[PDB]
DNA sequence: CGCGGACGAAGCCATACCATGTGGGCTGTCGCCTGGA
């Protein structure tokens, strides 16, 4: 791995998220074939050369599984889009309370995505307490992004 | 009218097949008669 240095400190949450990372990679390469796939160029010995090679071949193509697995505006919108670009300095939360069916969605992904750029993470996630809303806005809201 | 005895009102509950070794305690026998010590 290149003999990394020791980190002077760590905290719980960091260890939790990176634990999700490690278990993710484990389950990742874990899948069956794989296994059978590369089950042809087995290492003959354990010297640094052969292990460097095998590790280097996984580095050659791991993204295979990655992509193979799939991984007139209203007043409110004008006021948030108007003044909010000054307040968007970093991580926080925006609680929006708009009338039913008025279009709170537009301001939701507008500000949500501007702030996503402010924090630097493209993907998002919406939790809805129904079932048909997922299957409807899944497409309704996908072809514009 | 004054009252005995009996019940009921709840707070409670609880994703990376296999094994056993142990012991010991109770019973009475003759050939009889003469001779010598
Ligand atoms: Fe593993």
């Amino acid at each position: 791995t290149g003999r990394p240095t020791p980190p002077d400190m760590l905290d719980g949450p960091t260890a939790s998220v990176v634990c999700g990372l490690v278990i993710l990679a484990d389950w990742l390469v874990s899948q069956e074939d794989f296994l059978l796939e590369r089950l042809t160029s087995l290492p003959a010995d354990g010297s640094a050369s052969a292990l460097r090679a095998h590790f280097e071949t996984s580095l050659r193509r791991i993204p295979s599984l990655l992509d193979a697995a799939g991984l007139k505006p209203n007043g409110l919108q004008a006021s948030l889009a108007k003044h909010l670009p000054c307040l968007c300095t970093g991580p926080g939360l925006v609680l929006i309370t708009a009338p039913m069916g008025e279009g709170k969605t537009e301001a939701a992904y507008h500000v949500a995505d501007l702030l996503g750029k402010a924090t630097g993470r493209p993907g998002r996630f919406l939790a809805l307490p129904t079932m048909a809303t997922a299957d409807q806005m899944h497409t309704r809201l996908k072809e514009y992004a």
